[PDB]
């Protein structure tokens, strides 16, 4: 049967064009059009997702298939839920399904997936990434080149090699295990704390040690390396007094969330120089306001939130979504991971 299949991606314009490897908007719409259509499918992509009169608006009557990204979500709130008469799948390109009322689609019957694992080296490369630029003071070095400026002492008496420097990562879920490969050959001393410690063997190979106590592993850190999901635990618990404990000068990096951190703490720490250097692409608020104060702060190394979204990142997300529609189409299951909510049963994680 004939599937009415719609996808809303923020327009690239022409970045689009530029790279037609960019799959994740509009105009590229996860390269998935020629092969929808030859199937005999619909594929109804838009950007316009707001408001009563919007393009989206127009297709949630009927509609089977409704896909979207975190960067430019479509709300599925019950309110939409209840109008669309046709709604089976609801698809993330991508990891992150925050945008949908996992309740109200399994109230409703519908199946909610996502492309469960294929961020993971992405973000892995970008924190290493990051853990260089604050060690080595990059930051310093390129503003003196765009301002005509050659200052070596102003960026030496900052700058460190990353050889020989304990490095701490709080989580090591799988992120932190692809983090911590990456920096085994650097030869630095490797600290990591979780719920869970590695198999003596993988500690071996990456030479890190499992530090079971939070609280004595990073006051030993010369980086930190923020690598756990936003809990009630973990929410805000970089404030005033853990900042304190950590050592004068520490640099942290931050493509978890942003809200582990308390804000203004950092901003405050960063200011005295207590952290030496702050380094993410997660936000509080997010997007960030154009007054977000770590936009501003000294030692900042952020940029917005595009570690998970590279080109190489955008294409598993365009076949993990081709997959499970071609599996849909033909009345297969999908990868059991990738399930947030199947027929109306929202997995036991979620509830």
């Amino acid at each position: 049967d004939s599937k009415k299949i719609v996808g809303v991606f923020y327009k690239a314009n022409e970045y689009a064009t530029k790279n037609p490897n960019f799959l994740g908007c509009v105009e590229n719409a996860l390269g998935i059009r020629d092969w929808l259509e030859s199937q005999g499918h619909q594929y109804i992509v838009t950007d316009d997702k707001e408001g009563p009169d919007c393009e989206l608006e127009k297709h949630i009557p009927d509609l089977h298939v409704l896909i979207s990204t975190p960067f430019h979500p479509a709300y599925v709130t019950a309110e939409r839920i209840k109008k669309a008469k046709n709604l089976k799948l609801l698809l993330t390109a991508g990891i992150g399904s925050d945008h949908i009322d996992l309740q109200a689609a399994a109230a409703a019957g519908l199946t909610v997936a996502e492309v469960t694992g294929s961020n993971v080296v992405s973000v892995a490369e970008d924190e290493l990434m990051r853990i260089l630029i604050l060690m080595r003071n990059f930051v310093p070095g390129y503003n003196q080149v765009v301002k005509g400026e050659w200052n070596v002492a102003g960026i030496a008496y900052r700058a460190y090699d990353l050889e020989g420097k304990t490095i701490g990562t709080v989580g090591a879920g799988r992120i932190g295990k692809l983090l911590l490969q990456r920096l085994k050959p650097f030869g630095c001393n490797l600290l990591y704390h979780d719920r869970l410690q590695m198999a003596p063997e993988l500690e071996k190979e990456t030479g890190a040690k499992f530090v079971e106590d939070l609280n004595e592993m990073l006051p030993k850190c010369d980086v930190i390396v923020i690598n756990m999901p936003l809990t009630e635990k973990t929410r805000g618990m970089f404030n005033k007094e853990l900042i304190g404990k950590l050592k004068k000068g520490v640099l942290i990096v931050n493509n978890a969330r942003g809200a582990i951190m308390e804000r203004q703490a950092v901003v405050d720490a960063v200011e005295s120089g207590h952290i030496g250097g702050y380094s993410g692409d997660v936000w509080d608020p997010q997007p960030a306001p154009k007054d977000h104060p770590w936009r501003y702060m000294p030692n900042q190394a952020m940029t917005p939130h595009t570690s998970g979204t590279t080109i190489d990142a955008q294409l598993r997300y365009a076949a993990g979504t081709k997959d499970m529609l071609e599996r849909y189409f033909k009345g297969e299951d999908f990868p059991t991971e990738n399930y947030i909510v199947k027929d109306g049963e929202l997995a036991p994680q979620y509830r």
